[PDB]
């Protein structure tokens, strides 16, 4: 039966488990070919090594599991949106459905063709020149002599506007649900097993945790998540300790409704018109949307781009504004940006520190050494800077600082001068302070931001090279066989395949579950994480009889 | 041989072949390699601080452009900014090579209605394309000689730890007095297996033995499977000591 094994081996997937019994198990079950391909897929597989990241650096042991089940529930949904977008009434509504999937699946193409429509646009505006007479103080314009340049400028600012709003629609569609999921489920979470809204309230510092009381009496909480009893399930869980028509309440429910809907109800007529579907709009889970969707880092940029992209149109180069984008489209170039944001707090500290000490050498060239800051040429009139303390603290950040050799080389020198000592003292100290110890430490500290930087990637890549991601089990004990390591990292135990069983289990029906897929289902409702190998796997529970 | 050639036409094009000294010295490679090696984010640095210039020559011809005069006599002005071209020239060429920034070529703003924003161009220039942007040259050189010291010092850890042929690590055989050493010299050898390779390319097929007949076969089709992979000798019999 040689045939048949090699027809579905990417077709069965294999999990151990701790299991029911003390024993780990192993169970087969199958793997559809839409999600394999959808798992390879270029992006699918990028986001393992972000997860992969986040959880070596800055992330810990006991709740990695916990991490890695979050991470499988994000994926299957990112699944099922690629393949919803994959490929008069009813007409409109049918060509708008078209429009928006053509949106979100080239929602890229459109970012990079916005990129080169902003640098054509900026570099049109090379060509602008100021005159004095028309082409009345001021008359830029653009001075060119290949024609057809001012057309061209018009309508690339046009295309730019639209292209522009069509990328806000676009992630509007495609990126927005993702956040609205994970919201829901973590607010789900804590409801349900914190019960943070029926015993005590979020706290004061919580603005997050104040927003989300205003789905908790809309009739639309569970929507944009799997679960759609978590309602139900908290007055089960609350009702006895804290008032059954007290959290009923809370949570905008009915018990009496729902008790007589389970005996008997009748089904009214849905009508289809605007007047009752304007109602039919929950305006309140509208409200809530909207709050946490304006909240959003990556739609304040965009709302952003929007913004300068009409603002273009008052004046042409407010466009140059659109060049910034190459720091977040370029991946590179953000990886290098990331050595000066990181560890830019101390940046700013040096900085600000860097406005004290020139602020002690203001009062001490105040008090005196004030006759050395004349800085005009001729006895008309002198040019005196350090006669008022604002004055003279200016020109020492502004003039001192930026100067190579420091403050000695601007102000009068102190050559046969009763203070000649200690104004050799002032300048030696200065330049020895401010220039070549107070930016050694600016230099030093993005070199180090660099290393550490360095440093944390072959970190990551040495713990995933070293031991079991599920097991952590080291790859010594199973080197002792010939690729012992590599048969158990794609075979025993792979996230892959546990990510498939997740789905697998989530798609099937709960009376066609077996035992140990019951079991484990069971399991995994109340948020045990017990059922992953810990310690353990196959070959050291059947060392002998050789597994 | 091209330069060579056209060294006959001109003798200064024989200056060319000085650069062979860069691969003509073993050790002038390796330094430059550290400048080679990490030279493509050198390369859109470099690529980067000519935008940054850019957003400050748009800012600079809209308004400051009464600072940019360069003739110091009256009867003809020399503005490098009147023009969006010009100006963007004079910030790259004069303004990134000054030592203090911008402001020591320009017209000081002393006595002006914007003062204040001429000096926060000014510091904003020099703590921008100055102190920030040639810092992540310098660090991005500095750590290519240290990722390279890195990999060099790793690569001698890893054949100072463990065998390269079985994998195990010299702790098992350190048992024994030298046991590493001996095990690296005679039991899995390198230079052993290339001559045994040797051996049974240049040897005749009908002349060889049971084991060089299974070596020689298993070869044939790449299974690389003959080799001792996480066992030896010594551990095969690790009862009656070998
Ligand atoms: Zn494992
Ligand atoms: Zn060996």
């Amino acid at each position: 039966a040689e045939s048949i094994l090699e027809y579905f081996r990417p077709y069965l997937g294999r999990i151990e488990i701790m299991g029911a019994s003390r024993r780990i198990e192993r169970i087969y079950f199958e793997i559809s070919e839409t999600n394999r391909a959808q798992w390879e897929m270029p992006q699918v597989k990028e986001s393992k090594r972000q997860f992969i990241f986040d959880v070596v650096n800055e992330g810990g042991e006991a709740e990695k599991m916990e991490l890695f089940v979050s991470f499988c529930e994000d994926t299957i949904f990112e699944m099922q949106i690629a393949a919803q977008i994959s490929e008069f009434w009813g007409e409109l509504e049918v060509q708008r459905v078209k429009f928006l999937n053509y949106l979100s699946r080239n929602f890229y193409t459109l970012r990079f063709l916005a990129l080169f429509l902003a640098f054509a646009i900026n570099f049109i505006l090379l060509f602008y020149k100021v005159s004095d007479s028309p082409p009345n103080m001021v008359y830029y314009f653009l001075e060119e002599s290949t024609g057809y340049m001012e057309p061209a400028l018009w309508c690339l600012s046009l295309l730019h506007t639209l292209v522009a709003f069509l990328c806000i629609i676009g992630y509007n569609c495609l990126k927005v649900p993702l956040v609205i999921f994970k919201r829901e489920k973590e607010l789900a979470r804590k409801l349900e097993f914190d019960g943070l809204y029926i015993t005590e309230q979020p706290g004061d510092d919580d603005v997050k945790g104040q927003w989300d009381r205003l789905v908790l009496n809309t009739p639309s909480f569970p929507s944009n998540y799997w679960d759609k009893f978590v309602k139900r399930k908290v007055l089960d869980k609350h009702g006895d300790i804290f008032g059954r028509e007290r959290i009923a309440e809370l949570l905008g429910m009915d018990l009496a409704s729902l008790e007589i809907t389970a005996h008997n109800e009748r089904k009214p007529d849905p009508p289809p018109g605007l007047l009752t579907w304007l109602m039919s709009i929950d305006v309140k889970y509208q409200i809530w949307k909207f709050g946490v969707i304006f909240t959003d880092n990556s739609f304040l940029y965009l709302g952003w781009y929007m913004v300068m992209s009409l603002l273009g149109h008052y004046n042409n180069f407010f466009f140059a504004a659109h060049l910034l984008d190459i720091a977040m489209g370029v991946k590179t170039l953000r990886t290098i940006l990331s050595s000066v944001t990181h560890n830019g707090k101390q940046l700013v500290m040096t900085v600000g520190l860097l406005a004290v000490v020139v602020y002690l050498y203001t009062v001490v060239a105040f008090n005196f050494f004030r006759k050395f800051y004349n800085k005009s040429e001729d006895e008309d009139e002198p040019d005196m800077k350090c006669d008022d303390m604002m004055t003279c603290y200016l020109f020492h950040m502004y003039v001192g600082v930026r100067a190579g050799g420091g403050i000695g080389d601007e102000i009068e020198d102190p050559a046969g001068d009763e203070y000649e000592l200690y104004r050799v003292v002032f300048d030696i100290t200065f330049f020895f302070f401010v220039i070549v110890i107070l930016l050694a430490i600016i230099q030093g500290l993005i070199i180090d931001a660099f290393g550490e930087l360095r440093d944390q990637q072959e970190q990551v890549k040495e713990d995933m090279e070293t031991k079991c991601f599920i097991c952590g089990i080291g790859s010594d004990y199973f080197d002792t066989t010939p690729h012992g390591f590599e048969t158990h990292t794609l075979e025993e135990h792979n996230l892959a395949n546990y990510m498939f069983f997740l789905m697998y289990l989530i798609n099937k029906d709960e009376t066609e579950h077996t035992g140990q897929e019951s079991y484990v289902w069971k399991m995994y409702q109340e948020r045990c994480w017990d059922f992953f190998p810990a310690g353990d796997c196959f070959r050291k529970q059947y060392e002998d009889q050789l597994s």
